[PDB]
């Protein structure tokens, strides 16, 4: 199949070289696999998501999301016009209240949540997680990353918007799970995007075409809208048979585009996430 005049994000993610506006992607779409949002939530009743998502869990007095950013970060994943995987199952935590905040227990407490509720659900093709968050560093958040990795969940994080080391910020710095940086549309580091030995892969995260609270759609940037790139990515190679959620990550990194990122520092990988499909 075939999306054109796509978000160049999704473009990018089936292309060697930047510029291209379609999105090549096998059919299979992601479907029988499942994705965890944990965010601000998600708008279920979004046309763009056509019944494919769906609450799970809210640690507030409601499981809307009054900001925005969950529905942002769950469209690229699998919205039907601005996902990777559009076919895929969308689940929602939230975790993070509308003004995007949210304390490091609940955090935790949400990423344990995942490692059992997926054992209530139908995902026959895997289990995927993908959180857009990040702060301080924390063990214990880190901790939590890796239990939900362990469990057989394919974990992704943001790097981090702080044009630093994501060595200092959790859950960022734990190795096993999946630290993505951010790029823009002409294969530069996003200005803000954190960097450091700990990525693993970079994906589109600056002016990223989107769902929005109300129905509506805008373009952010972060690299909180690289990793659903990322996750839709996961969710979409497992559909596939081509790997399975404890090594999706590797398999990622082993199939990217190498060498085509600037301003990449010494020490950081130069990795750009890459469906490498054909017709
Ligand atoms: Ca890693
Ligand atoms: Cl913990």
């Amino acid at each position: 199949a075939a999306q054109t005049n796509a978000p160049w994000g999704l473009a990018r993610i089936s292309s060697t070289s930047p510029g291209t506006s379609t999105y090549y992607y096998d059919e299979s779409a992601g479907q029988g696999s499942c994705v965890y949002v944990i965010d601000t939530g998600i708008e279920a009743s979004h046309p763009e998501f056509e019944g494919r998502a769906q609450m799970v869990k809210t640690y507030y007095y409601s499981s809307r999301d009054g900001n925005g950013h969950g529905t942002h970060c769950a469209g690229t994943v699998g919205s039907r016009t601005y996902g990777v995987a559009k076919k895929t199952q969308l689940f929602g935590v939230k975790v993070l209240d509308d003004n995007g905040s949210g304390q490091y227990s609940t955090i935790i407490a949400g990423m344990d949540f995942v490692a059992s509720d997926k054992n209530n659900r139908n995902c026959p093709k895997g289990v995927v997680a993908s959180l857009s968050l990040g702060g301080g560093y924390s063990s214990s958040v880190n901790s939590a990353a890796a239990r939900l990795q362990s469990s057989g969940v394919m974990v992704a994080v943001a790097a981090g918007n702080n044009n630093a080391d994501a060595r200092n910020y959790s859950p960022a710095s734990e190795p096993s799970v999946c630290t993505v940086g951010a790029s823009d549309r002409y294969d530069r580091r996003s200005s803000f995007s954190n960097y450091g030995s700990v990525l693993d892969i970079f994906g589109p995260g600056t002016d990223i075409l989107s769902t929005w609270i109300g129905g509506s759609t805008r373009s952010i940037s972060g690299t909180s809208m690289a990793t659903p790139h990322v996750a839709g990515l996961a969710a979409y190679l497992m559909t596939l048979g081509k790997t399975t959620a404890a090594s999706a990550c590797r398999y990622i990194a082993d199939t990217a585009n190498k060498g085509d990122l600037s301003n990449i520092p010494f020490g950081t990988v130069n990795l750009l996430a890459y469906n490498n499909y054909q017709a």
